[PDB]
């Protein structure tokens, strides 16, 4: 048994809400939240940028030295960092960026993460900003993911569609 709760089961692991991933992350501080990270780890909009904001940039700070020591992300790689105030760790994921022209395919690879981790809070990875089909996103996430992973969709609309789409 854990805390999530208010979501749909999709699939054995996969479950669904619609709701605001830093509200939900404030409520249930859960072990691991991932966040829609890019390369640079520059937490500026979407998803990552509600959750910098939500740390008071204490995130900003953390993954600027990161950074710092490491250099850049792959797109579809990510790294642990603190949760801060959020969770226990943050799981910073770099999905593609179709508004970038990175291949669709590395999807998979970056949805491959979530497998190091038992229980994770995500959001859908490369939706909003990031360009993709939230549709896809969500379809990768459930042929590729093993462990189990709570789905915040922020948008109402897009909540409903993906649940009435989903096969
Ligand atoms: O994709 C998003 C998820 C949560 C957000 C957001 C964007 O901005 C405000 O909080």
């Amino acid at each position: 048994v854990n805390s999530f709760s208010g979501y749909l089961k999709l699939t054995d692991n996969v479950y669904i809400k619609n709701a605001d991933i830093v509200e939900e992350a404030k409520k249930v501080k859960p072990t691991v939240v991932v966040n829609a990270a890019n390369v640079y780890l520059k937490h500026g909009g979407g998803v990552a940028g509600a959750l910098n904001k939500a740390t008071n940039n204490a995130m900003q700070v953390e993954s600027d030295d990161y950074i710092a020591t490491n250099g850049p992300l792959k797109v579809g790689g990510s790294c642990v960092l603190s949760g801060h105030n959020l969770a226990k760790h943050c799981l910073h994921v770099v999905g593609p960026n179709v508004n970038k022209g990175e291949d669709i395919q590395l999807l998979k690879s970056a949805y491959e993460n979530f497998n190091q981790h038992e229980v994770l809070l995500a959001p859908l990875l490369s939706a909003g900003i990031f360009g993709a089909d939230p549709i896809h996103s969500l379809r990768v996430c459930v042929d590729t993911v093993r462990t189990n992973v709570y789905l915040a969709v922020f948008d109402k609309n897009l909540y409903d569609k993906l649940v009435s789409s989903f096969l």
